[PDB]
């Protein structure tokens, strides 16, 4: 059987705080939110490139205060987009290396996506627990806002479903996660977006990660008990018909992956096998990580590291997969072998 093997460790941020990472397939290019080279640049909070190609770059300033989250749209190549505490929405292109666009948000971004459907669409989740809806083509303000649904606290995971030919789900719009409350807010045609309560109690902290063709996400949440555990939740998506043919969107546990104590939470990851066959794996931040066979619910691999992991991205380049873990400082390289 092929599996993850260890090929190279990188020391991203010796000051560390290194916290999220994104990958860009069309420059082939990894990305990780590090405060700055210090004594060197000013200070602040911004990425280091990481060349794929070469496995080799360079550092681009962004913000002023803590990156919490990285996404590039497949729709702009090498569209950067982050959210920070800064109380800012930025993109920054890896073409031109340069921020070129600045949304304020007026208030701290505790996380950030793009949509996946026909849209040039940013959602932005603020401290207050709204998500702000920006669209490209307007550079001033945000066109609509989705206000907190129960309590008004940080919208901390944005997670998007894109539409698809699938009888079981076919719709898009996107998962959205405060401290207390998890929403699918399903776009419409018309591309204004409506609320459903997802069958779950997040109690402090939440992570929505997608997986597009099978129409399932991995939620790892705290439940809100005084005296519990974090957990993964594979959770498959389904929906009802109400009386006037609109769709009741929920969704339903496949497994349950169970974790640790404690939430200060790796971004996880789920994706589909290096094999192309169809199968999905299920990726778990303990000093470990963990990868588990979607289909089966049993344990593939446990990736040890010397430090907690807080991020993990899959990436493609010259027709080979890799999977980066990422720490506090450093960045581990595996190889699909
Ligand atoms: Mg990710």
């Amino acid at each position: 059987k092929h599996k993850y093997h260890f090929q190279k460790t990188f020391t991203v941020s010796q000051a560390g705080n290194c916290r999220i990472m994104a990958y860009c397939d069309a420059l082939s290019c990894l990305v990780i939110s590090q405060p700055s080279p210090q004594a060197s640049f000013l200070p602040g909070f911004g990425v280091k490139m990481l060349s794929t190609a070469n496995m080799k770059s360079q550092y681009i300033p962004m913000h002023g205060k803590q990156i919490r989250g990285l996404a590039f749209s497949s729709y702009l190549r090498g569209l950067l987009l982050s959210a920070s505490l800064d109380n800012t929405i930025k993109l920054t292109s890896l073409e031109t290396n340069t921020v070129v666009q600045t949304y304020n948000a007026g208030r701290p971004v505790w996380s950030c996506c793009w949509c996946l459907d026909e849209a040039n669409y940013i959602y932005a989740g603020l401290a207050n627990g709204s998500i702000l809806v920006y669209d490209v083509r307007n550079t001033s303000s945000h066109v609509q806002e989705l206000v907190a649904q129960k309590a008004r606290c940080p919208l901390v995971s944005l997670s998007y479903m894109p539409r698809a030919a699938s009888a079981a789900f076919p719709y898009g719009g996107v998962l959205a996660g405060t401290l207390e409350d998890a929403s699918f807010w399903e776009q419409k045609m018309d591309f204004s977006h409506w609320p459903h309560v997802l069958p779950l109690e997040p109690g402090g902290c939440i992570d929505f990660q997608t997986e597009n063709s099978s129409r399932h996400c991995l939620v790892t949440y705290r439940p809100d008990k005084n005296h519990t555990t974090i957990r993964s939740v594979l959770m498959e998506m389904s929906y009802r018909l109400d009386d006037t043919g609109n769709p009741i969107c929920s969704c339903q546990p496949v497994h349950t992956f169970f974790g640790g104590p404690t939430c200060k939470l790796t971004k996880n990851a789920i994706f589909q096998s290096p094999e192309n066959d169809g199968n999905i794996l299920v990726c778990t931040g303990a000093n470990s990580a963990l990868l588990w066979d979607a289909a089966s619910g049993s344990l593939l691999q446990d990736l040890q590291t010397d430090q907690p992991v807080l991020d993990i991205c899959p990436f493609e380049v010259n027709r080979n997969s890799y999977l980066a873990t990422l720490t506090e400082k450093m960045v581990h390289i595996y190889k699909w072998e």
